């Protein structure tokens, strides 16, 4: 039975629209039984490539890879996956997904029981504040308060300065039960990086994420070695290539399936950080509920990761998900299933109403 | 489901005697998982360590546990015990076994899939009375072996090379390689693997004593031919701490007290350009097994491996089933779990 | 004045097929410049990903710009989508041609002005039949050509020391490089590299895997032969990174997203004594002639340049005119832009 | 016409009264065509070399190495220009500008069009606060605040620390909208110098620049570690070799054309700094609006030189300038010009009045 065959590979390029419109590719997979399985590549052109190059990843390179092989031989078919085609982690990432999900499936297992089983069931959430108009944020946070959630990512540097010295003070004054976040996306150029990231540790953020531009790696090392704070490495790190050439660039990392290029690698990048003394968290991209879950059964599987996920778009930011029950969040937590695959059905009506 | 039993026997046997604990999981529903912890007392530690980390420390963190917790369990498994790496590889592999079982699919199916069916088989080459070695050889060429390691100096230097010259000479289609088991000196390590060197081993395996690490580095930057690192790496804790020290490393789940520790070794090695080897210690072939799911199922892996004690070492095994080798490779099973029946017979038999 | 056209081609071109992509830009004026993106999807990327880069993420930021902005176009440029040098090299490459065009200038005089007008050619010697190639040999030594660069490593390592043994006897008066694209497993690259490095090839170009920076700096220390990076180095980013990684660089437009900073790295290279050489992809005679006046511009690079495709290895080329070469150089042009035209016919007939 | 010939090669050594003299060198080009282009060369015998040696490398040795080239082998020519003659960069930077201003007039466009083309045309201005009568220098910066400058550099260690202090004092009390800059010129014995700049970066200056001795680079290394106000790397680097060799030495450079021996060779200096995340900045020597064209120029085309420049003295310190229209300056910035070459005329007539 493992050496049955892929016989159906199909995509969906979708258009989700949010409390703006984010695109993602979605991948189902078919054994010869007809057992499915799906996974999502959620790309941001401007930091891992865009939604055309993933696609065009998929149903041009890795699809004749893929049909037609033994669903057993996932690893090799990965490593194949990875020789095939530059960039495009969002795809590999789909891929990676979609065969967990598909072999979970077939043997009757959540997807976690095939990354080494589970160190936990629950993964505290956090929910990035965003918005240029911070009263609406302000909204969000009682929403978030009554839910549960303590933990939120303060996403900095977009604005100006001032704005986020503004919100970072309203927010430890009105919410101090809350664990806050500071993430700037590469967004500081490196005239002022330091002097911006030494006031805002002054909040006593939990981490910095992520100052200045991905390349700048020498300057995120001397940025680690000024100021107290944490220092997380996103962008500047994607998987346990990058991990192994830059070991001491920060003093953590976010581990997304979708910079590693699948489960398997995210987990080798956390193993790697930990190794060392270095934290481990839980980011994402632009995503929904189908990548959410595949990025749950992961950490679930990865006792290293100890600073939560951001898995919030599906529950906080998406009008609708494309899954067929609400992705799985209470009481601040994600909820790691434990029935087979990935643990929600995916709806295909939501796939061809989202389509392109 | 719960983990409702927990069951050890401390074996002796018979070689042509080696020491090895196993371990049987059983759970709620009567399903069972074996692993084996195969202890060197100079180099991993006693046999008797093993067991007490077993029968005491381990035996209450897992009986009782949901099996699904795995990677918990492990983690509490680390924390409760320190050393014993063979004993948490024992748990690990039993934990795989009984998992793969219960699902209804070999072990690898849990380590990531499958990337190879088939492993090439390397055997040692280590008797003090060389003839019979070269006996031995005849019957690996017969058999479609075409790998060896050379064990080296625990004689003297002149014995070594005068069996590597012998060798390239009578057997030129072998790929040959050597390992010293940490026996030269500081005194004179560096002029004996220059020597050995001139007859292009695939590798040289730690010259020298677990701790000299910074003079493996020396080692590896003078000669070469790749030197690869043994009893100087265990876990990724010292991949991680000793990026640099050789040009590769031999992957043992007793080292790394598992299957997956193992696998993250090697993907560390390889993401820097580090080779991978699978190496083993004095085990039979439910060790062998494990070993042999995990290489199947990490592409890094790709120096062969020395499965070789329960075809060519041990007078009788413990499984049920020969260990699977033919045409010089060892053959990954596809059927459940660790994909041959342990026969608790031979568990009785060979019980001290 | 304002960029008033953008328009695309996606080309399929068959060889003795590869797709590129071409665009041409319009101003206000009429007057017209073109570039093109040469994606190799193992390496730089899908040619699909360089497309959507250009139709979707570029043209908005392009159209409408006045001329005259071309610096900070190029830095939206590099700002609007991740990868994709292919992309930006060709909006750079047009740029540069309309703006020449419009003030009636070689692209080299927007480069710096000359330094060279003939830049030494090297054609690819990578035939699995060696016979085919010892007949373009000898069509290369009719033709004055005096370099090549030998592709390794993609069938086994005993054909790669067959035809440098017999290329060094039968053709003693050409300069040999090798490259080996990444081919070499880190199991075995470095005595690969030092078995070749006997035949004192000018430089061996990436052994290993673009990511083994680590491995590639251990083996220009290990080798006197120089190491020349392709894969491993980009743009001015990656050079000032990876400093000292290799003994020089392979300078390609495709790699540092445009003419102006395939020059930085080169410079970037020579301020330490590190060599620069002209690469390129599989490219037809317009990316060709944007590296020759890049080439032209920048002293610094001496190893000559590899525009040999449009020549040797298409069928049929984009230019109403053959790309420029003679006596074994490149013949870099004095007429205004890139200094052939594009033939629009040709591209509707290769359009895809 | 790229193999047009040059026909003609004249200088001028002058001296230009200021609010004291400075002596600068100018160099005229003539084509076959008979079109001309010029450039200025301006040292400072302390740091660069004397205005003797400048004048004596282009009359002398360059001078025989560009008359009868083809003016198209600009680049060809500049090596050859700078193997001739050690040092004397200023004269190299005349030389280059000459033919940057040459074929930027042949051809009918500006010269930042051969420099890679525009990405800004305005740069804000800093003009330099170096008075020993500070009450001069307070009337000065009554003009600046009504003339929209904004950015200003003091020059500090030539009187002694309570007059540094004291200046810095005042201006961030009467001229707080000011973004203040601080340059020591090379002014600090090691024995004072990091007590000195730690004092100093109390009053967060946007930068310090070299406080010690050019040759004192590890002392340079070591203050910009010890100091959280980004340090700049002044007389310590020249050119592109200089910033390759010491590449850790500060946080930023100033990028100076008379220092990296022309146009094209800052603009290397300026993306080697920038590729690793230190800044860059548009520094000057005691120059006149003909090497203040050409600096604008080359920052117009170089968009990693994001500090602004001081090109102030054509404005307010020579009593009279050799451009034939004022040097174009509005609203605190330099304009730079779209017209051809450097976009002003060079006044002859000035030439012959300011010649020794
Ligand atoms: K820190
Ligand atoms: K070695
Ligand atoms: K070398
Ligand atoms: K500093
Ligand atoms: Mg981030
Ligand atoms: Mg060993
Ligand atoms: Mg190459
Ligand atoms: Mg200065």
């Amino acid at each position: 039975d493992q050496s049955q065959i892929i016989a159906g590979f199909t995509l969906w390029h979708l258009s989700l629209p949010v409390t703006g419109a984010v695109e993602v590719v979605v991948l189902r997979l078919q054994a010869d039984s007809g057992a499915v399985g799906y996974g999502e590549a959620s790309p941001w052109v401007v930091f891992t490539g865009s939604v055309e190059a993933t696609y065009a990843a998929l149903d041009r390179y890795l699809r004749p890879l893929v049909l037609g092989r033994a669903v057993g031989d996932h690893a090799a078919i990965m490593e194949d996956a990875r020789a095939a085609v530059a960039h495009c982690t969002e795809a590999k990432a789909a891929l990676d997904t979609a065969l967990y999900d598909l072999r979970a499936r077939i043997a009757g297992v959540p997807v976690w029981a095939l990354l080494g089983g589970r160190c936990r069931d629950r993964i505290p959430l956090s929910c990035s504040i965003a918005d240029p108009d911070f009263d609406k944020d302000l909204a969000l946070m009682q929403r978030l308060q009554d839910d549960d959630v303590r933990i939120i990512k303060l996403k900095t540097g977009f604005k100006d300065h001032a704005f986020d010295m503004m919100r970072l003070e309203r927010l430890r004054a009105d919410f101090p039960a809350f664990d806050i976040r500071v993430d700037y996306n590469q967004g500081l150029h490196h005239d002022v990086a330091l002097a911006r990231v030494r006031d805002v540790a002054t909040f006593k953020p939990t981490f910095i994420e992520q100052p200045v531009k991905a390349h700048l790696r020498g300057l995120m090392a001397r940025i680690r070695d000024a100021v107290d704070v944490p220092l997380l490495a996103d962008e500047s790190i994607f998987g346990p290539e990058d991990m192994a050439e830059h070991p001491e660039i920060a003093d953590g990392v976010s581990i997304k399936i979708m910079k590693s290029g699948g489960l398997t690698r995210a987990q080798t990048v956390a193993r790697m950080a930990a190794a060392r003394g270095l934290s481990a968290y839980g980011g994402d991209m632009f995503e929904a509920g189908l990548a959410h879950l595949a990025g749950a059964h992961m950490i679930a599987a990865t006792p290293e990761i100890t600073l939560g996920c951001e898995f919030y778009q599906a529950t906080y930011f998406l009008c609708d998900d494309i899954l067929a029950a609400p992705f799985p969040v209470a009481d601040g937590h994600v909820l790691v299933p434990d029935t087979p695959g990935l643990g929600v059905d995916v709806d295909e009506d939501a796939l061809a109403r989202f389509a392109v």
